[PDB]
Parts: C-alpha cells; sequence; structure tokens
C-alpha cells in the first residue's frame, strides 16, 4: 500500500491540511464533552421566602443579613440551609441572647415556593432552570451518565456502520448529527428532552472520534503515523483551554451550548472535500473510485506520478489484504488462551481505571478548586507536557514502569487532595491538576502498551475490549458522586483508590520495549 502513497505522497500538503482540519474539529468536540462543568454549574441557592424576596411588601430598616438570619435556618457548611426555611419568621434570633438551639426542626419546611439562585458568576444553568437541587440532586450526574452511555452505544453502533458505509461518509453524517443535536439541546423545553438530545449528541461524538483517527491513519505513511496520532491526542488538550476561554465569555447555558454546536455545521461542509480511504475502496472492490481519490490526493500534494497509477497497480497491491477475512474472531477468544487470560484482565482494568477516574474528576471541577475557569485552563495546559513526557519516558524507560508510575502518582495525588486541609485551596487545586495529568499520561501509556501486549491475531480485539471498558468506566464515573451525601471525601477517595489499585496491577505486565 505504501507504494501508492509514495506515488501520491505519504506526508505532505494533503496530510498537513487534513491533520489541521481534524485537530480543530477534535478541539470543539472536546469542548462539547467538558461543557457541563459550566452549562450545569450549581449556583449557591436558598428557598424563596416572603421577607427576603417579596419586594412588593412594606420596606423596613432591617438589612439583608438580618432578614436572612430571620428567614432561613443555618446548614451544615456554616452557611444558610439550601433546602429548608422557617415556617414563620423567627424574630427571636435577632437578639444577642440568641443561641443555635433556640429553634426546632418542626419549625422548618422545604422550599414550597421554589429556590433563589446566585446570578453573579453565571446568568443561567440547567440546574437553576430545572431545579436539579435538594431532592433532585441526583439528576445532574444522571445527565452526565446518560451522555457517556450515549458515547458507549454510539461507539458500539459506529464500527459496523463505518465498515459498511466508509469512514468519511459516517464521519460527515456524525458531524451533521452533532450540529443538529447540540443546537436542539440548547433550546430544550424540559429536562428529559435535554437528556434525550445530549444522548443523541454523544451518539455522534463517538463516530467522529473513531472515524477521525481511522481516516488519519489510513492516509498516512507508517513513518509519520505515530506523530499524527499524537497530534490528534493533543487536540483535546487544547480543547480544555478552549472550553475555559469560551465559557469565560458566554455565561448563559443556552448560548454556550449553541455557540459550541455551530462550528459543526462548518465541519460538516468541509468534510465533503475530504477523500475516502483508498484502502477501504479497493478492499470493497471499488478501484475505479479509489483511483479518483488517489489522484485527488496527488493533485493536492503537487505530485506528478499520478501518470503511473495505471488502475491495475491498485488491484495487485491492496487486494490481498482480504485474506484476513477468512477468520473472524470475538472478544471471548481473548480468554481461551491461558497465556493471555490474566494479561487481558489486568490490561482491561487499566483502561477501565483511566476512563473511570478521568470522567469522575474532570466533570465536577467545582469540587476540586475555587475558580473553575482557571482550573479547566490548567487541566488543559498541564495535560500537554504530561502526555509528551509520557511519550518521552516510554521511549526511554519502557512501557511497564511508565504506566505504573503514571497511574500510581495520579491516584496518590488524588488521595492527597482529600488529606490536605480544606483551607489550602491552592494546594488542593494543584494536586487535582497533577492527578488528572497523571491520568492523561496513563492514557497515552496504555494506548501504546495495549497495541503491543497481544499477538497480531488479537491486537485489535484486545484494544476494542480495552476501549469498551474505558467507556463503561466513564459511565460509572459520575454516579460515584452520589456517595458524596455521606461525606465530601468519599467520592474522591474512590477516584483515588481505583487508579492506585490498577497501577499496582500494572507492575505485573510483561515488557514490550525493543531491547
Ligand atoms: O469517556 C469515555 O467514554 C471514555 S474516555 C473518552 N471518551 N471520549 C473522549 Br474525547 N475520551 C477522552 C478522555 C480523556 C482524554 C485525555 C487523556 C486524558 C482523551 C484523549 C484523547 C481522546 C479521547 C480522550
Ligand atoms: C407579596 O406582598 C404583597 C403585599 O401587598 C401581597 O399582596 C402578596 O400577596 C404577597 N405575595 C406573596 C407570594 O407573598
Amino acid at each position: 500500500f505504501s507504494e501508492l502513497l509514495d506515488l501520491v505522497g505519504g506526508l505532505g500538503r494533503f496530510q498537513v491540511l487534513q491533520t489541521m482540519a481534524l485537530m480543530v474539529s477534535i478541539m470543539w468536540l472536546c469542548t462539547q464533552s467538558m461543557l457541563e462543568n459550566f452549562s450545569a454549574a450549581v449556583p449557591s441557592h436558598r428557598c424563596w421566602a416572603p421577607l427576603l424576596d417579596n419586594s412588593t411588601a412594606v420596606s423596613t430598616s432591617l438589612s439583608p443579613e438580618a432578614l436572612l438570619a430571620i428567614s432561613i435556618p443555618p446548614g451544615p457548611n456554616q452557611r444558610p440551609h439550601q433546602c429548608r426555611r422557617f415556617r414563620q419568621p423567627q424574630w427571636q434570633l435577632l437578639d444577642p441572647n440568641a443561641t443555635a438551639t433556640s429553634w426546632s426542626e418542626a419549625d422548618t419546611e422545604p422550599c414550597v415556593d421554589g429556590w433563589v439562585y446566585d446570578r453573579s458568576i453565571f446568568t443561567s444553568t440547567i440546574v437553576a432552570k430545572w431545579n436539579l437541587v435538594c431532592d433532585s440532586h441526583a439528576l445532574k450526574p444522571m445527565a452526565q451518565s446518560i451522555y457517556l452511555a450515549g458515547i458507549l452505544v454510539g461507539a458500539a453502533a459506529c464500527g459496523p456502520a463505518s465498515d459498511r458505509f466508509g469512514r468519511r461518509l459516517v464521519l460527515t453524517w456524525s458531524y451533521l448529527q452533532m450540529a443538529v443535536m447540540g443546537t436542539a439541546a440548547a433550546f430544550a423545553p424540559a429536562f428529559p428532552v435535554y437528556c434525550l438530545f445530549r444522548f443523541l449528541l454523544a451518539f455522534a461524538v463517538a463516530g467522529v472520534m473513531m472515524n477521525t483517527g481511522t481516516l488519519l491513519m489510513e492516509w498516512t505513511a507508517a513513518r509519520a503515523r505515530p506523530l499524527v496520532m499524537t497530534l490528534n491526542s493533543l487536540g483535546f488538550s487544547f480543547g480544555h483551554g478552549l472550553t475555559a476561554a469560551v465559557a469565560y465569555g458566554v455565561r448563559d447555558w443556552t448560548l454556550l451550548q449553541l455557540v459550541v454546536s455551530v462550528p459543526f455545521f462548518l465541519c460538516f461542509l468541509y468534510s465533503w472535500w475530504l477523500p475516502e480511504s483508498a484502502r477501504w475502496l479497493i478492499i470493497k472492490g471499488k478501484p475505479d473510485q479509489a483511483l479518483q481519490e488517489l489522484r485527488k490526493v496527488a493533485r493536492i500534494n503537487g505530485h506528478k506520478e499520478a501518470k503511473n497509477l495505471t488502475i491495475e497497480v491498485l488491484m495487485s497491491s491492496v487486494k490481498e489484504e482480504v485474506a484476513s477475512a477468512k477468520e473472524p474472531r470475538s472478544v471471548l477468544d481473548l480468554f481461551c488462551v491461558p497465556g493471555l487470560r490474566f494479561r487481558t484482565c489486568i490490561s482491561t482494568l487499566c483502561w477501565f481505571a483511566f476512563g473511570f477516574t478521568f470522567f469522575g474528576l474532570a466533570l465536577d471541577l467545582q469540587a476540586l478548586g475555587s475558580n473553575i475557569f482557571l482550573l479547566q485552563m490548567f487541566i488543559g495546559v498541564v495535560d500537554i507536557p504530561a502526555k509528551m513526557g509520557a511519550l518521552l519516558l516510554l521511549s526511554h524507560l519502557g512501557r511497564r514502569p511508565t504506566l505504573a508510575a503514571s497511574l500510581l502518582l495520579a491516584g496518590l495525588c488524588i488521595l492527597a487532595n482529600t488529606l490536605v486541609p480544606h483551607e489550602m485551596g491552592a494546594l488542593r487545586s494543584a494536586l487535582a491538576v497533577l492527578g488528572l495529568g497523571g491520568v492523561g499520561a496513563a492514557f497515552t501509556c496504555i494506548t501504546i502498551y495495549s497495541s503491543e501486549l497481544f499477538p497480531t491475531v488479537l491486537r485489535m480485539t484486545a484494544v476494542g475490549l480495552g476501549q469498551m471498558a474505558a467507556r463503561g468506566g466513564a459511565i460509572l464515573g459520575p454516579l460515584v458522586r452520589l456517595l458524596g451525601v455521606h461525606g465530601p471525601w468519599l467520592p474522591l477517595l474512590v477516584y483515588g483508590t481505583v487508579p492506585v489499585l490498577s497501577g499496582l496491577a500494572a507492575l505485573l505486565l510483561p515488557e514490550t520495549q525493543s531491547l
């Protein structure tokens, strides 16, 4: 196949522009996933009460602090209660002789008249729109889990459709679906409808993610392929900073979702000027069209040797890859070789731990640091050197020590974040950023490592099991926060424990770096 690329250019203008065009789309795709740190930010909130809020009433000399003491009981955080109010104004709390036990729980009622939300940071959020608070607290992580389950289902559906219809066609319509469904969610009338449209948006996110990487590799010479995939991975690192920058300017959830959805109408349009893969076209017995794509690429690269692309040269080079079709295989085969049985388990575990920890932590930055814009920016900025240093280390020290060290350090940083006292918010922010950086480095390490642990017959089946494990763990990520009602440290303890246990397990894997 690489002879056709050499007659067409395996690295050059076309590959450069293709890499740029796909990197930008991956940045915006990353913004789509990270959006609910801001679109679904929780404002500080309290019950609606007549004295505080019915401004049509008779004015008085009492200042808002006294009215807040008189109207709403204190809560766990040494702050006003977010879900209860006094049944009648408690004037007896105003005197200096008052005490904390001067009232009883029977004197308090829930927010019958609704909530009042802080508008200083955000104009609106889905939490404030649909009151995803108090008894409905679980609905935010439920929405995030529904999005990630959409990604799981979409990745399941993508493969067969990509093989049946082609990488570029499915990528094109995935772009269109992302644009439509992102626009539709921004105007949703109700919470279930918003969840439906976020699920259908993730369904297309999965296809974009898969077909972008596939369409890059199938047009890139093996010499440049690793660098190209590395740049594809850095697109998300820049997507984090892009999310912080865009969300800083747009403080309204509708406008934010709409703004991050519009770009995909442009991605849809310029996806038509891309060529379909010639490998896929020849494999499907379509040399008449593969030739057209090949000479399109050669024309872009300014390469004259399309004159030598007599159609037979296609039918005598790529044709015989179809020999691989004689033996389809399944996930269950991985565990039928006793030498691979344990290897498979402790690799899939690392994939699961990566996805679980990353989407446990990165989707509630509001719990990890005071300022979420700067914190998002930093989990973007640190991710870059983390990934590239992972590449450097595994190119020098090998795969096993790099994966083990990254996972262990990430887990131990996240555990420390619980141990550092709450007042030292700067150090907690730094440690959270370092933990997520270790998780990203572990993503790099496991992606490269899993492509080497298994025999050629099974490499892609093993990697598929790994990727599906990562998506399944990402689904469980958000739901662990429901443990937070028992204590703020418990979800973080779980998120820190999982990577430690998986990084200890990674010490048992065999090495694959060339000697
Ligand atoms: O959430 C899941 O379903 C499973 S992990 C997932 N899903 N979509 C994406 Br984007 N990722 C991703 C999550 C995290 C990262 C960086 C390394 C920390 C990624 C880097 C490149 C590509 C995808 C990534
Ligand atoms: C608000 O105060 C006005 C004062 O006249 C009163 O008429 C009205 O019923 C009050 N509404 C509520 C909801 O308390």
